[PDB]
């Protein structure tokens, strides 16, 4: 009786998958990477087109030996690593250590850890995708060449122990450019006027807009006076009434970027914690006697697609719980089972897992719902050329907002309302906001620089390196970060450059699809970079 071997990256994953598979399957964790570049040397074969020189990781020897013994005992080997570039290179390193044939169909991929998703994966296993593997290799070779080339230069000109990276340097320069804008900003005093009116004895508020049919900027207390003195009596003509219905569509389901943004904005999660907790949700949590189950789809994704089956089950949850009026190869981040309401499984989750799951559940359900609808009214109240604007809003259909506004007294053109009081208020303009974790992520996504694997580590290493601090939830450059940024701008300008770095990520994308040869991406980077390293070592 010889079993099937299934290798996974973590024990929590193996425990979860173990129940799903049954007798003729043995499930073991490799506990992270087992092969890596050498730590004590560059570990790139520059005579053989940048081929990485890998070793078995220092310390993992005994683990590796036991994997080899289990593989000998096994009937067939299945590599069940996560479905991304990194998971494919893990599977390739295991193939290498276990002497498996790369033409064999030993790779099984799934994007949630549920009994149904797991078993469908073994129905059609595939061979290892060497394009995905080469895309991981390229990133690893790039980051190694950059890190081990620049770091000694920082040690020479700044301080021992320093390091830099590609996307980390882009982010740091973006933060320093924003700080330069802040320093150069010139605040200005300006004033507003709140008005309080009545139609009948129904009170409401309208804000000063301007004089003589233009918007008016009030720069001082004297400008407020000039408005005030134009106001003779309390009578205001309803010069116009505007009405509309406003449709607020539903957000898309979470990607890695939008999950990280929402978690940081809404529940004060640092991005590292968001990914840590998502991983717990994903790899499997004990739901009591029903044992461990994966509660969300895989959390590293840039897809917003929902699968047909997942779509149908949510429509049914929505139709049944709100009304059918609220409905309509990778995937977004969603509950694996929508019927696992946050309320139901609350008792099985710690507080942090409860928050992130609640966030992911709400967002995915909302995203499967219909638009909210509002009833707008804009009302112009004019006297003697002075214009106040009243605004009113109420919801005509909650729509997706089901999972989570004042109205105006009635008016038509020509009626009259009475002015009770006006409240001038002093303000000062503010500079552009600092990057929060949210807006940094959003910026890195929109400008083409970030990817699901690189969002959280970039914001981690920039803080581990002490190049920025994070106060009142926004990044500020440190003095050391300014020093390092200036050196790299001086000697390696392209690695702070947004466009060159988004270009590189797109070339990595092409490697993944087999459109470009990974060694060529490295060579087009390395040939110019090499010259800059020589000149910086002068
Ligand atoms: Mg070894
Ligand atoms: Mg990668
Ligand atoms: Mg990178
Ligand atoms: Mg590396
Ligand atoms: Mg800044
Ligand atoms: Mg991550």
């Amino acid at each position: 009786p010889k079993k099937n071997l299934v290798i996974v990256e973590s024990p929590a994953k193996a425990k979860t998958i173990e129940k799903y598979l049954g007798r003729s399957y043995k499930v073991v964790a490799s506990v992270g990477h087992i092969r890596d570049l050498k730590k004590s040397s560059m570990s790139i074969d520059f005579d053989n087109n940048y081929e990485p020189q890998y070793i078995n990781i220092r310390g993992k020897g005994p683990l590796i030996n036991s994997l080899k013994k289990e593989a000998k005992n096994a009937k067939q080997i299945f590599l069940a690593s996560d479905p991304d570039r990194e998971g494919e290179a893990i599977s390739w390193h295991l193939a290498h250590i276990l002497d498996l044939d790369l033409k064999g169909k030993n790779r099984v991929v799934f994007n949630e850890i549920t009994k149904d998703a797991v078993k469908n994966a073994f129905v059609e296993p595939r061979q290892i995708d060497m394009d995905l593997v080469d895309a991981q290799q390229a990133r690893r070779v790039l980051d190694r060449i950059v890190g081990y080339s620049i770091s000694p230069i920082l040690w020479k000109k700044v301080k021992k122990g320093l390091s830099a990276g590609r996307v980390q340097s882009v982010a740091l320069k973006l933060i320093i450019d924003r700080e330069n804008e802040i320093k150069a900003f010139k605040p200005e005093e300006y004033w507003s006027i709140d008005g309080f009116f009545k139609k009948g004895n129904k009170k409401f508020q309208a804000n000063f807009y301007g004089l003589d049919n233009k918007k008016t900027k009030l720069k001082s207390n004297d400008d407020v006076k000039k408005v005030l003195t134009r106001i003779k009596n309390d009578d205001f003509l309803v010069d116009k009434v505007e009405k509309k219905e406003r449709k607020r569509n539903a957000p898309l389901p979470y990607t890695t970027s939008s999950l990280q943004q929402d978690a940081a904005n809404k529940i004060n999660f640092r991005t590292r914690k968001t990914m840590m907790v998502a991983q717990q949700l994903y790899e499997g949590i004990r739901l009591g006697s029903n044992g461990q189950q994966g509660l969300i789809t895989y959390m590293r994704t840039d897809s917003t697609r929902i699968s047909p089956v997942a779509q149908n089950d949510a429509a049914n949850y929505i139709t049944e719980h709100f009304g059918a009026e609220y409905s309509k190869a990778h995937e977004a981040i969603r509950p694996s089972n929508v019927n696992h309401t946050p309320e139901s499984i609350a008792k099985y989750l710690d507080k942090d897992q409860l928050k992130l799951y609640t966030l992911i559940w709400n967002r995915f359900v909302a995203s499967q719902m219909t638009a909210a609808v509002f009833d707008t009214v804009k009302v112009n109240l004019t006297q003697n050329g002075v214009l106040f604007i009243a605004n009113g809003s109420q919801i005509k259909f909650k729509g997706y907002m089901a999972v989570y506004t004042k109205v105006l007294p009635e008016m038509i053109k020509g009626e009259t309302v009475k002015k009770i009081s006006a409240n001038p208020e002093q303000h000062f303009t503010q500079p552009p906001a600092r990057y929060s974790e949210a807006s940094l992520i959003k910026t890195l996504e929109e400008n083409g620089v970030g990817r699901p694997s690189t969002y959280a580590p970039t914001l981690e290493t920039i803080q581990k390196r002490y190049y920025v601090r994070l106060v009142s939830k926004r990044f500020e450059p440190t003095e050391l970060g300014e020093i390092v940024n200036s050196l790299i701008i001086e000697f390696f300008p392209d690695i702070v450059d947004v466009k060159f770095t988004a270009e590189m990520e797109s070339k990595l994308d092409e490697v993944e699809i087999g459109k470009e040869e990974w060694q060529k991406v490295i060579d087009q980077f390395y040939k110019p970079f090499e010259k800059e390293v020589i000149k910086a070592e002068e």
